[PDB]
């Protein structure tokens, strides 16, 4: 159900992608700094499928996983979107379009409440679950290789919950509006540019 | 070539904007919090036509106003787009579609330089020109008339030059998507939810 792939996402799971047209996304990485880090493994789930660690080479471009990133027809969730598309921004110079954050969509529904912005907050409070280091190996451990995995596996049903609450709320068209925004946000990030909306 | 109007738009203006395409828009409060102060006047000019001041009627929504506000087909300038639209959406509900800002256009460009990203440092760099108080009078003075006018007929020019060279320097289409999530960041602001691109 999960497998280790060198250098890029593979051919069986980019037609899995596409046919889905839904995938989730996270990464590993040296450190918190997206533009300074390392970016070592992204993780891509289909749901009903699987999913894969792809380990980055600096030597390959991912072209498959770039396709994925980039295609307006397959949404990508994440669970901290501007973090990792930071990462994938600056090491391969990758735009993606069709994002969705489950982070962004609980700032909106939770503003005040930082700890249930966090996948491991969602978890709990909506599924009831609770979530459980050299990234970087020549081999990833059976340990390491479980739990890049749970993130990746955990967040379809919680951006599904997350929807059906902020349009219950009369928010969802604000969060898609704002899911919209990351890549430019990320942009703005990678440019050094701040905060272009203040006055 | 500037008409004081009571209440909104006229019928003439609106025909006129539809016929440009765009129109710049500024406006003139009682204070500098859109979510607390009052919206007096809303000026619009359509370029070649001339100026309306609209005085805000509290009793009376500004229709037509708020059509061109609306209107997708319409390319409405702001030089403080964030601030000018939380006042006419906390007034009015208006939620604008297809704004500009020269403030956010400078910003990109010129990120560290706060004069510049004023519409009196943008005229005076640009274009040579030098920009030289009770908006609820009674009566607009010919003073104040003149006045509310000149920064919306000195807008089309600084928002010309000012996509030239966000164009020479490939910051064009970032600016288009921060253009396009101003909206989004004033029903933000409204609902007090903060910066929902934080990690």
């Amino acid at each position: 159900t999960v497998v280790v792939r060198d250098g890029d996402l593979s051919s069986s799971f980019l037609a899995a992608a596409r046919q889905c047209g839904r995938v989730t996304i996270d990464t590993e990485t040296t450190g918190l700094s997206p533009k300074i880090d390392g970016l070592c493994t992204v993780q891509l789930h289909v749901p009903g499928v699987g999913t894969e660690i792809v380990r980055v080479d600096p030597t390959l471009q991912p072209t498959r996983l770039l396709q994925v990133l980039a295609a307006e027809e397959i949404v990508k969730g994440f669970h901290h979107a501007v973090f990792d598309l930071g990462f994938l921004r600056h090491t391969f110079q990758s735009k993606a379009r069709s994002v969705v954050c489950s982070k962004v969509a609980a700032k909106i529904l939770w503003p005040h409440d930082k700890d249930r912005q966090s996948l491991a907050g969602l978890a709990h409070l909506l599924l009831g679950v609770v979530l459980d280091s050299d990234w970087s190996q020549p081999e990833l451990t059976k340990t390491q290789v479980h739990y890049a995995a749970v993130d990746v596996e955990i967040l379809p049903p919680i951006l599904d919950e997350l929807d059906r609450l902020l349009s219950e709320r009369q928010l969802r068209e604000l969060a898609v509006a704002c899911w919209h925004h990351i890549p430019a946000h990320v942009e703005l990030l990678e440019h050094n540019l701040g905060d272009v909306f203040t006055y």
